[PDB]
């Protein structure tokens, strides 16, 4: 079991992008056998992102949107990354741009754009995108109020994004 | 007021809403948010929705038929009927159903080629179980020659909850 973690660090060192992102995330939270390190997380994420991995880009965007002493907070490079991610089209990126257009974070407030981004994320099962979309329907922000739309997306979010999510969690 | 929503769903299912029939069916199948475990109402909702063309309803039926109960008397041949209807429509649960069927010759002749290809189709869709089956086959060289790295890829996917982003979703379920 320890060998599997070291094997992964080995494959990541040799350019396995999947391994870089996976490990990046485990250091970001502390994991299977992995001790938590934001340093190692940011470094892995830069590796995979420079290789073009959309998930890595989005993780960076997050770390810049919510800055620590290792990654100092900056909404401008968080935007840079959410936009690279979203172009490809990663739901986390789509959500990020969504928030930016909803609240004018580094961009002019634009409710249609927000709406379309949250919808794109929401379709891909991204619970947050669904929550955001639900709020906009509930509060009639991007659109005219539809409590039932809100109900649909809130329901999806509560199921974990998809009716089958339970079963994936049932084995995790 | 959650009860009012459960009743609102009962209302929508009763008026032909396929999603609501399937959703409530699932809640009755396991026992859930405000809902009592009831295999009978589960089976009725699943039949209602399957007749309407819903792949999830079909797959659920396939499941309670491969795995018999007192309500649903076991028949892996109709379990196969439904897994095949679901799989025809891209449903990962169905695809996985055929996969098991071919892996272990349940109501069908053993065929590792088919098991492997059905598990691939389901795994592609983030379905943790299909990823596990596929991983097992590569790891123990069942359908093909042992491919430790393939095995590893799918085990990793499974361990992440089917997708690297899955943890973030499943944390809010």
């Amino acid at each position: 079991e320890e060998d599997l973690i070291q094997y992964y660090q080995f494959l990541a060192e040799k350019g396995d992008v999947q391994a870089q992102v996976g490990l990046g995330q485990l250091h970001l939270h502390g994991g299977r056998g992995v001790e938590q390190n934001h340093q190692r997380a940011f470094d892995y994420f830069n590796l995979a992102a420079n290789a073009g991995n959309s998930h890595a880009m989005a993780f960076l965007g997050k770390m810049y949107s919510e800055g620590s002493d290792i990654v100092p907070q900056s909404n401008e490079t968080a935007l840079h990354y959410f936009k690279k991610a979203a172009d490809m089209g990663n739901p986390v990126g789509q959500s990020g741009l969504g928030m930016a257009y909803l609240y004018g974070r580094g961009v002019q407030v634009n409710y249609d754009l927000a709406l379309k981004y949250f919808q794109k994320a929401a379709e891909q099962g991204w619970v947050d995108g669904q929550l955001q979309l639900g709020s906009m329907y509930y509060n009639g922000i991007g659109v005219k109020r539809d409590y039932k739309q809100a109900l649909k997306y809130f329901n999806l979010a509560s199921q974990g994004g998809h009716i089958l999510a339970f079963y994936n969690l049932a084995q995790m």
